[PDB]
């Protein structure tokens, strides 16, 4: 039986008031000036999603734009003004798509109209055109018909550039821890493998390669399911020891709490949190999350989120996209999200389908384009860890605290939890895993 304060699920043990981890004296931290800025955050800015979709394919459009391979662009309501002998691209976006024997039919949308579009089945660009998402915005080069087809013989991804500019090397060499999927709350939760990480954080270690990690230890990222909430599925009860969303951020920020004051904490909301009940979740709700937001050394960020540390910038989101990708692209699954997390980074979009699990909202403006390109893609929610690199761009997934719940079982979700990527500012790659599930 599920309670509501003001409309919001509320309520249906210790909240980690007696825990205290201080710093170890015998390790001393490397003086290093924290160069750190939220360079986007969601907070910084009749058919309901007309406008979202006119941004969407404004943005992807420039991002398109940007290939020197894509020219003679032409508006896709002016396509039968053409004759059938010129080579021409139209971008718009994946509207539906299906497979025949003989290929691939899209029904491809801009802002003059409506094509449908045929891809041959072995044309060399197949492969990623038999992998985009739907509602994602791509680019075809192909001739017209006349009897209403776009016979393509070309497609284009929004992508990430090839190549791009090394940075200049830091004074200092410094770490960044990412974390995310706490879930405070559930009996699931591995109570003793968070508190042997916030020892690790301390100086608590037992090699000098481990001592001297801690020492230039600066940033802590948390991207989403923080606290494990109130009502996310039927039956969660079952599952809750803490069965109140105020006394699961209580719990969360006493522990929070006994990160050293040398680190900073970039805090980002998850689908489980006091947060938007659809993407992007600008932070999380006040009313709730309140014991986090008074932690000293803690910024609130939003979902999704870009920090850039020492002039490389770190992409923050949740990771619903992942469940997009798992759903509509077969061979690719959990177990593995690298390779989901690098289709989001080529569609430029971090959750491009509608009607899932996944709400997308009908705001004005489509924040989960990747308008730029980052160096570090970090994502959560499928609470499997992995790591993999695609165009100088880490796509990481920083796993769980959570050990496997009697629902995810029921789904087929297998975590790894307590396995934290150490990322090396620097380079902005993820250099060592800590691996805390012997304590689970
Ligand atoms: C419990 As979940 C799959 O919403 O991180
Ligand atoms: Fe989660
Ligand atoms: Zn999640």
């Amino acid at each position: 039986v599920v309670l509501d304060k003001y409309g919001y699920p509320i309520l249906y043990y210790s909240k980690y008031e007696d825990v205290v981890i201080e710093w170890n004296p015998s390790v001393t931290p490397v003086q290093i000036e924290k160069n750190y800025e939220v360079k986007f955050d969601v907070r910084q800015v009749v058919e309901a999603y007309a406008s979202l979709f006119k941004s969407r394919l404004s943005k992807l459009k420039r991002i398109l734009r940007e290939n020197p391979e894509i020219s003679n662009v032409v508006d896709i309501g002016k396509l039968n003004y053409v004759s059938g002998d010129e080579e021409v691209t139209i971008i718009g976006l994946v509207n539906s798509k299906r497979e025949t024997n003989r290929g691939l039919i899209f029904e491809v949308e801009d802002k003059t109209g409506i094509v449908k579009v045929f891809l041959p089945k072995d044309s060399e660009d197949y492969r990623e055109a038999f992998k985009v998402l739907p509602d994602a915005v791509v680019a075809f080069k192909g001739f017209y018909s006349k009897k209403g087809i776009f016979f393509a013989n070309k497609f284009y991804l929004p992508d990430v550039p090839l190549y791009r500019k090394q940075k200049p090397p830091l004074e200092e060499k410094v770490y960044a821890i990412l974390i995310s999927d706490i879930h405070v709350g559930s009996r699931e939760f591995c109570e003793k493998a968070f508190l042997k990480f916030l020892e690790w954080l301390n100086g608590h270690v037992e090699s000098k390669e481990e001592e001297e990690i801690v020492s230039r230890v600066k940033y802590l990222i948390i991207a989403g399911d923080v606290v494990d909430g109130i009502g996310i599925y039927p039956g969660q009860y079952s599952d809750l020891v803490i069965p109140d969303i105020f006394d699961q951020y209580e719990a969360l920020a006493n522990l929070l709490a006994n990160v050293p004051e040398h680190i900073t904490m970039f805090i980002g909301p998850g689908n489980a949190d006091a947060a938007r009940p659809a993407i992007p979740q600008p932070e999380f709700y006040k009313e709730y999350a309140k014991p986090i937001y008074k932690l000293k050394n803690a910024i609130i960020i939003s979902n999704p989120a870009v920090i850039r540390l020492h002039g490389r910038d770190f992409l923050i989101a949740h990771g619903r996209g992942i469940e997009d990708v798992v759903s509509f692209v077969p061979g690719l699954t959990h177990h593995k999200p690298g390779l989901p997390m690098v289709e989001l980074l080529k569609m430029r979009h971090l959750a491009p389908t509608f009607g899932g699990k996944v709400p997308i909202a009908p705001d004005p403006e489509d924040l989960l384009v990747i308008e730029e390109v980052p160096d570090l893609v970090q994502m959560g929610h499928v609470h499997v860890y992995d790591a993999v690199v695609y165009r100088g761009v880490q796509l990481v997934n920083s796993a769980t605290w959570q050990a496997q719940t009697e629902f995810q079982k029921m789904v087929n979700i297998v975590p790894t939890p307590a396995k934290v990527p150490v990322v090396d500012v620097e380079s902005a790659r993820v250099v060592k895993v800590l691996d805390f599930s012997g304590w689970c």
